[PDB]
C-alpha cells in the first residue's frame, strides 16, 4: 500500500511526516522528489589494504564538498556517498523507499539504495549511493533532484522503531553521508 | 499492498490495467514477467566532454536495433537502455515495479529499474536500464523475458497522475527508450 | 502495506512464515536482518565465448567456499553470487523483498536483487547478487549480516504460487546458489 500524493499531502500536513525543507511542488503521483546535498564521499584513501566490514574504517572515504555555484564530478565507473538536502522524519507506521529518478538513469546516474528501505522512526537526511555507468563524467549539482521518496503503510505500527536501543540502529539524526559503522555489533560465525 | 496473480487477472479482464500485448501465460505468482523490445542505446557519443544532467544532450546514445534474428550483444562492464515490448496503461490508483529476474541475475545480467515504481496513470513502453557485470558478452534477444512487473495499490487514487501538466511528466507516451529529459524544469541550488 | 517487527514476528510464531535458522535478535523495525553462508558462485570460466540466457551454460561459475574461519575476498569491480544462512518458507499470501543493509553499502558492497521480490509460496536459501563497486578488495564473512528481509501483505493469497507445475518455477527448495536456468522455457522472437 503505497501513499498517492494526496495521502503523501496529508502525512505532512498533520505532521506525521516531517520533511525538511518540503517543498510541495515537489510531490508526484506517488512519491515525492528529493534533493541532492552539497556533501560527497569519495572512496580515495591510500593507506588500507582492504576493506573489513568487521573493523573501524573511518578514513576509507574523504568527504567532499564542491565550491559554491560548482558540481561534483562523478567519473566513469565511480561510486561515491551523497546525501539528502532534505532531513526526513519518519512516524512509526510509515516506512519510505528512496529510489532514483528515471532521467537521470537514462544518463548513466544509478541511485542504488541497495537497503531499499527508510525506516519506521528514522530522522535525518538520506545517504545515497551514487554510481555513474556512462562513458562520461557526471557533473553533479547540489540542490538537483537526484531521487524520489515513496511511503508505505505498515501493517502496523512498529513496536521498537528506528532509534530504539532495541533496534540497535547506528545512523538516527545523521546530518551528512555518514562513514559506516557495520562493525559495530557486527557478527560473523 | 501487492497485487497476487488472481488480483493481476482482474485488474487486467475489468479493463483497469492495460497491458499490450497481453500473453497470460506469462502472469506469475505475484507479478507478470514481461519482454524484452528490439530498441536498444548504446553510450557510444565521441563529441562530448561529459554529461551535466541540467543540459540537452540528446546525441549521448545511439539508437541501435539488432538485425531483425539476432541478439544485440551487452558486453562486459556495459550499461545501456533497452525497453519493453509490453505497452502498460495504469489506473490511477495502482503503481508498479519494474524489477528485474533472478535468473537473468544469476548470468550477470541486471535490470536497475533505478527510479523504482511506474506512476498511476503512466501509459507506455517502460525503459530498461541493463547492464552486464559478468565477466562475458551476453547476447540479448528480443523477445525474451527481461524483468517482471508487480503492482501496488495506491492508498487512495492519484489526484493529478502521470501525464497532467501538474506533474510535469517528461515521457507519456513513449514508445521506446526515450532519451533523458532531466534537462527539463531541472533545478538547482 | 509492509509487515512492522511485530506482525512479521506473529508470522514467525503462528508458523505460516518459517525462517530457519530464526534469531529473534535480528528483527528490525520494518525487516529481519539475514545472514551470509559460506556458498559462493565467482565468474571465472576460461573456456566459453559468451553468455547466452538461451542455451545451458552451468560452467559458467564456480562454487567456492572459503576455509571455516577465513572470509570470501570480493575484489573491486567483481559480481558474485552468495547465498543465505536461513533457509525462508514464504506462506501463499506474503511475499518478500531481500534488500542490502546500508551500512554495507556505505563500504562498496552492494547486493543487488534486481528481482525484487521474494514470491508467495518460495521455500529455500535465497541467492545473493553481491558486488563490490568500492576501489578495496572486501572481506565476507559467513555468518555476517548481509541484508534484510521485509515482507509485504499480497492482496489475496495467490492462486497457483511459487513452486507450482503452473508457474514453471526453477529454484524451489534450493539450498545453494543454484546456477542460472533461464534456458529452460527460454522464449525469443
Ligand atoms: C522506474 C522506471 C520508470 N519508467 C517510466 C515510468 C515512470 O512512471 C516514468 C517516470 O519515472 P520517474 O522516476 O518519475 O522519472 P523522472 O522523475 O526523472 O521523470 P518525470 O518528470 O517524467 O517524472 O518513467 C521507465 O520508463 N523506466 C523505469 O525503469
Ligand atoms: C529476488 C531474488 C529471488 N530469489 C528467489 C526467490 C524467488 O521467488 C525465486 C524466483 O525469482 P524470479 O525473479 O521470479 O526468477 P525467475 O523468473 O528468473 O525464475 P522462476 O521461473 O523460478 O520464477 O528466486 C533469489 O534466490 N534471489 C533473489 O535475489
Ligand atoms: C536505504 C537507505 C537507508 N538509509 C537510512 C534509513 C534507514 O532507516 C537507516 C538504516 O538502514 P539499514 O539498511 O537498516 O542500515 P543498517 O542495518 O546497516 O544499519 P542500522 O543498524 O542502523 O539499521 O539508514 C540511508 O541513509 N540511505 C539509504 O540508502
Ligand atoms: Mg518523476
Ligand atoms: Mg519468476
Ligand atoms: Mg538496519
Amino acid at each position: 500500500m503505497l501513499l498517492s500524493d494526496r495521502d503523501l499531502r496529508a502525512e505532512i500536513s498533520s505532521g506525521r511526516l516531517g520533511i525538511d525543507p518540503f517543498d510541495d511542488t515537489l510531490v508526484q503521483p506517488s512519491s515525492i522528489d528529493v534533493r541532492l546535498d552539497c556533501l560527497f564521499r569519495v572512496f580515495n584513501n591510500t593507506r588500507y589494504t582492504h576493506i573489513d566490514p568487521a573493523k573501524q574504517q573511518d578514513e576509507l572515504t574523504s568527504l567532499v564538498q564542491p565550491v559554491d555555484g560548482e558540481p561534483f564530478v562523478l567519473h566513469p565507473g565511480e561510486f561515491v556517498l551523497g546525501s539528502t538536502l532534505e532531513l526526513f522524519t519518519l512516524p512509526d507506521n510509515l516506512a519510505g523507499r528512496l529510489e532514483g529518478k528515471s532521467s537521470l538513469g537514462r544518463l548513466g546516474l544509478l541511485t542504488h539504495s541497495t537497503a531499499g528501505f527508510i525506516d519506521p522512526g528514522f530522522s535525518g537526511h538520506i545517504t545515497l549511493e551514487l554510481s555513474n555507468v556512462a562513458n562520461l563524467p557526471i557533473t553533479l549539482w547540489p540542490g538537483m533532484k537526484i531521487g524520489q521518496l515513496c511511503m508505505l503503510r505498515l501493517t502496523s505500527p512498529s513496536e521498537h522503531p528506528y532509534g530504539s536501543s532495541r533496534a540497535g540502529s547506528k545512523y538516527q539524526g545523521q546530518r551528512g553521508p555518514t562513514p559506516s559503522r557495520s562493525y559495530q555489533n557486527f557478527i560473523r560465525s
